């Protein structure tokens, strides 16, 4: 399996057509899961489920999409609330390519964008796997913004390589993950302007007149089918107090909790968390 | 496997010689595992692990031991600490099979059992799976006496079947898993003078000048083995709120939690835990 | 001061005419206060609030108002989701005496009254003092219903004294506060017919279609005055738990909590919660 | 009142000569009240509490003391567990000035210093005020070392006054209150070189075998006064979960919690806890 021979497009009318690149593996398989990657500057979804896809795609039918902003999706200078924005474009590809009811897995902006997307269309998600994911996260206790949070912020300011490495390095738990190399491939996606021009956009779509649809620990409380909510302890951009609204109000809501292990639980504890969500899945 | 062919006895010296009874399963496997059962009126190792132990034995070399004052063990009518006293018959019981270091599963008292084995035993316990358990578990948030432990309280000074039912009740979030039978069964071994003996010891040995010993949260930071801690959502004994300190302090902790299930997972959630327990304690 | 010469009536408007019971004191006092009680059994402004009366009195013009179904306000057998309800028969009663912006002070039900009444009409709320409150209160670790709401229930589907007396037991700390007198005090008003009528009517109300009303904690991010949470730490009906939300999203929240104190705040902790509530209030 | 007016300094023994400055106000007011700062880079008691001080000494003879490697106090090279060593020397201030049971009042540093005061000497500690204090904190969601902790450490390994104004910055909600003054008045103190000697010393004894002498969370229970704990919502150094032990463990505990407020509450809510800290030590 390789970034292209899974590569694929689409294009869907989100107030006019907005092409989508997601990759396809696994086409012998009945079950679809849908893979919603991370919301850092260059993330895409091939590295962020580069220790996941090649395992997952043995036991299903892989989609891992790359959200607007992201990847080699369009990435516009003006849209609304992010998560809402990135459900309308899922759910135009799931018209499109014929999808019924599928699960969802979701990492950070991602899980955020499974939920919006389990709350809009809800016949058509099935059971969700979210990985410290904003949206239904509210910090009981830690002061927002995070440590996690400032650093995005201060890098979508001052773009530099220095303030991304800052903001990678309390993404994980062992700072070692944080190769050189890995710096320099997501600072050459991050640096773009089209990128920036995402990175900005998906700022200020946050504070607006709509931020009620940012806050979805206020309505999950209505999600009927099955949750796996996973975390690591230390992860220091939705600490694991913002695990809590959605764990008591979630009624079929489960949740897994890694120690020595930050914010991105897909790469940290990558074994484990494929494990997780094979199971919980239903084996495929 | 059955009762009768997975029993055993043997006598250690605590304080004088000690009649313990255990069963034993998967005898042809390398790995051994011991299961410590929970404390209620009338629990044994049998009872509390029917729907684990036939699963685990396919992996693991399985000893399930029915803690003093349970089961087959002697009840004793005079004990200090009840989980210092069950971890030295443990030591006891390793010391005679030539044990060297073994993981431990526990449920509710016998998690408290485990970890006071581990932290006594530092080096004969290897990773623990702990469910809902007692000791290292505070409640930061729930009033004590816990309405699961108000009920035991009114069990020992009223011993009657309903006040059992009662008690039953309150250990499981779908209460028709409490069966006429199983009321039946869990009041007839409740009942015996010889379990009422040990039913009252086992209160007394909490309130004493060693009331230290109990509180195991102040000391489960210098454990250095991984650690699985799972937990019901709806647990009215030993609630969620208790399971905070330690997914903190240990170092290498894990946390599971269920919606829709109590104090009892291992019935409750049986196919879930003995899937967890088998990964974690590595495949056998 | 007295049940008698602090006694009034005002005839609202809420789907035609309410008789509404209050007690006014501190006339001329500059600065207008309205309690609102709790919602156990024959609970009202002057049984709950009856000493705390004479000392805010010192300070402060108080209106202690008998919610809808309890104390000598109209007890229908049917309305809204309780607490909408309440708030409208509130909103007529400010009307009638012509109160602009009032600071109000609430017990459990009666803070939920408050908190609803202060979101739907935001100009005539000011100052909230809430104690152990219901609506904005969402249990997060504490399985639902607790201890003290389960009492509530079957006092309600078998009003004996006993039943009264268990529920009333779970409301304090310090269990000798619940005197025979006490117990007969509340019987005799619990157990009238109408006072039955408005319980059955209060079930249907929180188990029907417009609960989401009731689930404030989604809302208490709009409220712009300074808000301050009390608690007692062993609150066994709104446990301590249930606060964090509130804390977190109220801009201008404070949250004081008393050890060795149950859900009764008023009367366990009377001087401390007086002097806060005067003090927060400003002193009058 | 000023530092010259109210400066005292005393002799005491803790391996062998320490000198300690503090500050004295309020002589002949019948109630005696000690208040230890905390342990930022150029803290004091008169920066600290210089406006607190005026105001308390209205009611309390306030004794404000430096404690050992702060002020003018002595800054040695090396010294055991820091609480150990400041509650010493505060033992022999009090033998020196022939003080019986006094009450403290603890910012941070000093509040552990409080702690460790209260277990050791449990006969000479009244009650208890800590605004969020160290040693009896045990953050169980924030991963640490927390930011408040990361930019004390930062300044203590690069001494420039750009990382001094980064660590003060996370110490209040309203950022507005880190004047160019704070800043050059606190780059002065914490700049010296015995400070720096002294912050080095710091370094070495929290990291270091006499660790367990600072965990007072594991402690705390034995506390038989009341104790008020004082919290800022938005504390970065200390968060506000790391109240929740101590809250449920000691017996006579009050919480009080203010929004809109950073860890230097005895600052951004100057008023509320000058008049909190009278209430709760009696009024004087």
């Amino acid at each position: 399996l390789t970034f292209e021979s899974t590569s694929r497009f689409a294009e869907v009318d989100v107030d006019g057509p907005l092409k989508l690149h997601y990759h396809e593996a696994g086409v012998g398989n009945d079950q679809t899961v849908v893979l919603l990657h991370g919301g850092g500057p260059g993330a895409a979804s091939w590295t962020n489920f580069s220790r996941n896809i090649a395992v997952l795609a043995r036991h299903f039918h892989v989609l891992a999409v790359d959200q607007p902003g992201y990847g080699h999706s369009d990435k516009r200078a003006e849209h609304g609330q992010f998560n809402r924005y990135a459900a309308m474009a899922l759910k135009g590809l799931f018209d499109q390519l014929g999808l019924g009811r599928v699960p969802l897995v979701g990492n950070s902006l991602g899980g955020g964008t499974a939920v919006r997307f389990a709350l809009d269309y809800p016949a058509r998600a099935g059971r969700l796997v979210l990985m410290g994911p904003g949206g239904l996260s509210i910090n009981l206790f830690a002061p927002d913004p995070t440590e996690g949070v400032k650093r995005l912020s201060k890098f979508s300011v001052a773009p530099t390589r220095e303030n991304l490495e800052a903001f990678l390095r309390v993404m994980v738990y062992d700072k070692n993950l944080i190769t050189p190399e890995l710096v320099d491939q997501r600072f050459a996606l991050a640096s773009t302007p089209e990128s920036l021009t995402a990175t900005r956009a998906m700022g200020k779509s946050f504070a607006g007149a709509d931020f009620e649809a940012g806050m979805m620990w206020r309505e999950v409380y209505r999600l009927r089918q099955p949750v796996l909510l996973i975390w690591g302890r230390e992860d220091r951009v939705n600490p694991l107090d913002g695990a809590l609204v959605a764990l008591k109000t979630i009624p079929r809501a489960q949740l897994h909790v890694f120690g020595q292990c930050g914010h991105w639980v897909q790469v940290e504890k990558f074994d484990e968390f494929n494990k997780l969500t094979i199971e919980f899945l239903g084996g495929g």
